[PDB]
């Protein structure tokens, strides 16, 4: 399954059109979890950003540890114990401005082999750029950038199409030019 993990500190109204937009263009059901926060990891006071593998491994945690919200009601506890990752997989959507090591910032990440993903609004608003408000331009980075990271979780790589939703940004204006849509070298991949 797939489990969007929406922090209540992101405009929890943007939740339901992000979960509808991003289980079309994935051609998959995404369930909705908008009812609490997920308190980050990692913090560093010098970058002011946070670390965002471990936030990854604090949610592999998570999940493990909450059956009553992750597992299917036709799932083994002790299957979903061993193989949670495997099958529960889930996109934490976070106000955490985040980097990785080998990077100044990230607007997301993956952890495949845990099946975690996570996203961060904080530089697809356009507040952040002192613009005002803009829902459906929130709307469409977050999910362009959340089918990405839900994408490695599949197996998928990078796209060298950068209309596709596999191609990875440098900025936010080559995040905008993607479009809602995966090429056919990715359809293939992630069917
Ligand atoms: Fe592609
Ligand atoms: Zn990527």
């Amino acid at each position: 399954g797939i489990h969007l993990f929406w922090d209540s500190r992101v405009p929890v109204g943007l939740s339901r059109p992000v979960s509808e937009e991003l289980s079309a263009v994935l051609e998959m059901p995404v369930s909705r979890i908008d009812d609490g926060i997920f308190p980050l990891e990692g913090f560093d006071p010098v970058r002011n950003q946070y670390d965002a593998v471990k936030v990854l491994l604090k949610l592999d945690m998570f999940r493990r540890r909450m059956p009553q919200i992750f597992k299917p009601a036709d799932m083994d506890l002790e299957f979903y114990n061993k193989f949670n990752h495997l099958h529960e997989k889930i996109l934490l959507v976070t106000p955490g401005d985040l980097y990785e090591p080998l990077a100044d910032f990230v607007f997301g990440l993956a952890y495949p082999k845990l099946g975690v993903a996570i996203v961060s609004p904080h530089r697809l608003q356009n507040e952040f750029y002192g613009k005002y408000a803009d829902d459906s331009a929130l709307i469409d980075r977050i999910v362009k950038e959340g089918a990405h990271e839900i994408g490695h979780l599949f197996g998928l790589g990078h796209c060298d199409n950068p209309g596709c939703i596999m191609y990875c940004p440098r900025n936010l204006d080559e995040l905008d030019r993607k479009r809602k849509y995966f090429c056919g070298k990715c359809r293939v991949q992630l069917n």
